[PDB]
């Protein structure tokens, strides 16, 4: 094998400028990199632009270089959707026909009907909350009319609150099973459905541990599944886990922060395995792409682009860096949707002696599935073309 270990990181939502199909999407004008690096008066992304980050495109802050650490361009997605799930299953060997759904003006009568039919209780809310928000407003009617909390995100889930001492937790946990059933159909195709239990008193509640989650299993065998069939470890840190389903993981490391994740990365960087960590880093997309901060977007870059050094002193000779997005989320775009971009690729190896130079644009993200399939010699997906002998 070419590499012992491969080390993938996700920066989720970090886009390089919006795709040819974009118009589709709304998404014609968006650039999560660039409108950031805007933001910011140009970004400070050293180590980022030391990989090639700028070769890839030069913008506010973030120029090319002479010899980058590595090789470099950009992806394009091929599947239908621009939501994690399609974009993580994709980079992991798959096409996605059918997209994930979400629901900013709330989800459509003939799905709440049916719940409301199949459980024999009453739906309130349907709409985006944070869970803080929706059991300020909703809490106290639903502990004492027995109906359920239903609303959503600006990503693509489901979420049912009940209190614990009003709708047992077995039941909730049932309901969201049914629920879980009801949205396999793409008229209303949610990613996650999540049991939210909370306790407490009106002006006091809190959402306890007991938070379930009822995810669908990627469509298709991924990479990791024959890499896992093939007894090669496969790390999953933060939210990868719960994004595959657990479909191909050997191990899951729970993740708080994007420093966390980071953290996490070094841990596996200490640990002896053949195979793959991969790293889902989660706060660009939630805490400031949805949110539409592109200040708060730009600091967190600039957090994570000091991170790496450590990260390029520990990596071995046969190891090898890939660092991706899984679509963009443009915080200065209308809505809270994310936006259909092309994510940038980065690949280094510390073995890389005179440096990287351009691959050509991979045309799929399954471009990097079938990358990792060809290093550690496993079944080759059924899209995506390796760039393993480029490198
Ligand atoms: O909590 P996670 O990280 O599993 O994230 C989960 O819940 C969040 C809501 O958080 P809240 O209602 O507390 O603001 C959603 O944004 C996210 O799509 C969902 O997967
Ligand atoms: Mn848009
Ligand atoms: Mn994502
Ligand atoms: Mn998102």
């Amino acid at each position: 094998n070419k590499y012992k270990r491969i080390f993938l990181v996700v920066m989720d939502s970090v886009g390089i400028g919006e795709a040819p199909d974009a118009e589709q999407f709304g998404d014609l004008g968006s650039d999560t990199i660039g409108h950031i690096a805007e933001h910011m008066n140009g970004l400070q992304m050293p180590n980022m632009v030391k990989l090639g980050l700028g070769n890839i495109r030069e913008m506010k802050g973030i120029s090319k270089v002479e010899k980058p650490l590595g090789y470099y361009t950009k992806m394009q997605e091929k599947s239908t959707g621009k939501d994690t799930m399609t974009g993580h299953w994709e980079i992991m060997g798959l096409y996605i026909d059918t997209p994930f759904q979400v629901f900013p003006e709330g989800f459509p009568k003939e799905l709440l009907d049916e719940l409301e039919e199949k459980t024999g209780r009453k739906i309130i809310g349907n709409k985006p909350a944070s869970g803080t928000e929706i059991l300020d407003e909703l809490g106290q009617e639903q502990m004492e009319t027995g109906s359920l909390i239903v609303y959503t995100s600006a990503d693509s889930v489901l979420q049912i609150a009940a209190h614990e001492e009003v709708v047992p937790l077995d039941e909730l946990y049932k309901i969201c099973k049914i629920a879980r059933e009801l949205t396999l159909d793409e008229k209303y195709m949610v990613g996650r459905v999540i049991a939210r239990p909370f306790v407490g008193e009106p002006g006091n509640f809190t959402r306890t541990p007991n938070r379930h989650d009822y995810a669908l299993k990627p469509f298709g065998r991924t990479v990791m599944n024959e890499l896992k069939d093939s007894d090669y470890d496969v790390i999953a840190i933060g939210k990868i886990s719960d994004i595959y389903d657990g479909e191909g993981v050997t191990e899951s490391l729970r993740t708080k922060s994007n420093m966390d994740g980071m953290d996490k990365l070094v841990d596996t960087l200490n640990m002896d395995f053949t195979g793959l960590s991969f790293l889902n880093l989660v706060d660009f997309d939630a805490l400031f792409g949805h949110r539409r901060d592109p200040q708060g977007y730009g600091e967190a870059l600039q957090e994570y682009d000091a991170r790496l050094p450590e990260v390029f002193a520990k990596l071995k000779e046969d190891d090898l860096l890939l660092i991706t997005a899984d679509h963009g989320n443009d915080p200065i775009h209308p809505g809270t949707d994310h936006t259909r971009e092309y994510v940038p690729l980065l690949a280094y190896s510390p073995s890389m002696k005179e440096g990287g130079q351009e691959l050509p644009l991979r045309q799929t993200f399954a471009d990097i599935g079938a990358t990792v399939a060809e290093n550690f010699g496993v079944k080759m997906p059924e899209y995506g073309t390796s760039f393993l002998n480029e490198l």
